[PDB]
């Protein structure tokens, strides 16, 4: 249980060692304007994504960060968001926990 892969195709995405306690917890539960609930795990680092378009501050769940949609680079599954433009850290990833599969290295 040390590597996280995309659930739909297996693409390598992150590691348990890279989880990031933002404001006290790596886990944050949030809703978007369409009412969807997301269990977001915060990671300092991720790979194998494709970040779409340019950042937006609108509706941001994390104060002072702007977001871009992060898709699985391989299969295009929406995996979460990349956050940037803030402070300590300047950037991180918010990944949707049930879209990942956890497993050995
Ligand atoms: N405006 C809009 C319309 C439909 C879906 C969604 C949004 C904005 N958003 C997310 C983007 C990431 C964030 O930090 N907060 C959100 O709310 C969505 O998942
Ligand atoms: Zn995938």
């Amino acid at each position: 249980a040390s590597i996280f892969r995309c659930r739909q195709c297996g693409q390598t995405i992150s590691r348990r060692d890279w989880l990031l306690p933002m404001g006290g917890d790596h886990e944050h539960v949030v809703f978007n304007p369409a009412g969807m609930i997301f269990r977001v795990w915060c990671f300092s680092l991720a790979q194998g994504l494709r970040l779409i378009g340019a950042p937006s501050g609108e509706f941001s769940w994390f104060k002072g960060y702007d977001w871009t949609i992060a898709l699985c680079g391989q299969c295009g599954s929406h995996l979460g968001w990349h956050y940037e433009g803030g402070s300590q850290p300047q950037t991180f990833f918010g990944l949707i926990k049930d879209r990942l599969a956890e497993g050995p290295a």
